[PDB]
């Protein structure tokens, strides 16, 4: 396969599906490539770099709808439409959301930042809240997933998005 | 040491802070007690139900102060403190939010939610709104929490990020009222 960072990382949610967050790993990951494992280094310091470009890609294929859109009229609906998405997709991957905890924006990420923020600028947030917001919005969401999964989850969690998203609202 | 449950899942605790949540389970906490170790089995049908019992006794020891209050008149507050107290409290533990992630109130402290509730059942939530209140607050801190562990990265750090979005999610549910 060709060497680069993405074919990794998606080898990888491949592995993670398959072993579980367990079972991934820079040492993991390298024996399922073979005279290509070394390659690995290159790209990755250590599993936690690995993770964030999972974490990413993971919810970039979920998200891309939204992030396409140009000129978003109703920021309430799109971040709701965010927080449903990204939920519904942790909720599909083994251990997605033990993946995602922790993880941050690559540098391909965080250039696209300034788009994923436009809609909420738009509204009258502010550059430095309306990042806020992303932040908040996906740690309330990781923090459903993570509790809901147990060895009416529903309900509860839009409970607490439309009162977070009505509390935003305010802050305009 | 005496034979119940709380005395087993505070040795448990203990473990947690020293080996993580790995070495955390009913064989492994059997081991740490020794000769009496066959008598957590009694107590516990598996390892969740000690998790349980874990995940409340380490955050009932710091939330002890605002569970004692009465006639809370500022339930804002009440709630906020809550939840800094939560995300203080497991932030001080060795995997505490891998712990508590989903854990569930035991009998015994199912019997205590009436009173948790009562500030929030006196500034007019019902009691089923009051209980989403508390578990959203919970939920809300503990993906703070779980995401904080982990060079510059973007936005204002961890502090502001769950105070503003502790604010936010309290501004909505003040809006309901
Ligand atoms: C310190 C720091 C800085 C920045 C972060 C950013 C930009 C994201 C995330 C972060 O965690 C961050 C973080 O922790 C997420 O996890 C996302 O998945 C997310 O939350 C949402 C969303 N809410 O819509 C997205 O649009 C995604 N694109 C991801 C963007
Ligand atoms: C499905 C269900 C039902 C009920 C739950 C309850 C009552 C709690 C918790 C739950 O998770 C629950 C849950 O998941 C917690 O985790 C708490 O730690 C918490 O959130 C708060 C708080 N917000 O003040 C507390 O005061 C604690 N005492 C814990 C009470
Ligand atoms: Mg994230
Ligand atoms: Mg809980």
């Amino acid at each position: 396969v060709r060497l680069s960072p993405e074919t990794f990382a998606r080898a990888a949610l491949k592995l993670l599906n398959k072993s579980g967050l367990e079972g991934v790993s820079l040492r993991k990951l390298g024996d399922e490539l073979g005279v290509q494992g070394p390659a690995l280094y290159a790209h990755f310091k250590n599993k936690q770099e690995l993770l964030d470009l999972m974490a990413e890609i993971m919810l970039d294929e979920a998200l891309a709808p939204l992030d396409a859109m140009t000129e978003v009229a109703d920021w309430h609906w799109w971040l709701a439409e965010r927080a449903r998405t990204i939920r519904r997709t942790l909720l599909s991957y083994r251990d997605g959301a033990l993946l995602h905890a922790g993880s941050r924006p690559t540098a391909d990420g965080a250039e696209a930042i300034p788009a994923l923020l436009r809609p909420l600028r738009e509204a009258g947030f502010s550059d430095k809240e309306a990042l806020t917001v992303i932040i908040t919005i996906g740690r309330y969401t990781l923090g459903c997933v993570i509790d809901e999964q147990r060895p009416g989850a529903d309900d509860t969690f839009e409970f607490g998005l439309q009162a977070l998203l009505a509390g935003l609202r305010a802050r305009l």
